[PDB]
């Protein structure tokens, strides 16, 4: 997973590709796993920005409540 | 997928790991598949305990 450029001009778009082929494509929820431990190098995002980075992710309570 | 110990003291916790590395981690839905046939060796659970 990489980010094309940076937020310098609001371009925090995330794409996933192989290590030999350059095929920028939207990530999928099934392609990740959840870990209980975190490191300094990982970006500390929030729930509101979760749909922005990954629109495929869905929150059950956010939809059911409203 | 393995279960650490048994229900002898209510420890029916399930973890998944590789066959060489010991990394007990919570399983994910996408890692499993659905089959129409069942065997004797499979535990007969229910929806509440899912
Ligand atoms: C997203 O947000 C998280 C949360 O802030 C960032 O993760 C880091 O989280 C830690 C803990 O809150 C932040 O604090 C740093 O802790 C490091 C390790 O903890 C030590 O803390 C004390 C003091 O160092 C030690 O005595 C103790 O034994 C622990 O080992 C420290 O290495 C850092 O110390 C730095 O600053 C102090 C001054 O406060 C200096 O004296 C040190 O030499 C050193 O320079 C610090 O205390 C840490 O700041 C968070 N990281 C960052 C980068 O801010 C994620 O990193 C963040 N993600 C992104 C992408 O920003
Ligand atoms: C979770 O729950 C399920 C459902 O009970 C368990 O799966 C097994 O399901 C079968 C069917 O309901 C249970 O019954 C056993 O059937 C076996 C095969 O079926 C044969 O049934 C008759 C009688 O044997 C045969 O004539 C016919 O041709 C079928 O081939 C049998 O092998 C078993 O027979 C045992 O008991 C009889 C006495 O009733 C003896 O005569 C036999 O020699 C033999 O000892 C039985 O009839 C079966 O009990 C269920 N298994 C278990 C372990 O209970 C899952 O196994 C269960 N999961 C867990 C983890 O418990
Ligand atoms: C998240 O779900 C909990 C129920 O476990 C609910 O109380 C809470 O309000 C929900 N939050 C949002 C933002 O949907």
């Amino acid at each position: 997973l990489f980010t094309h450029e940076l937020q310098n001009h609001t371009a925090t778009e995330y794409f996933v590709s192989s290590r030999r082929m350059f095929e920028p494509r939207k990530p999928t929820v099934s392609d990740f796993v959840q870990i209980e431990s975190c490191v300094v190098t990982y970006v500390n995002l929030t729930r509101d920005q979760l749909p922005d980075v990954i629109p495929d992710y869905i929150d059950v309570n956010k939809t059911r409540d409203e």
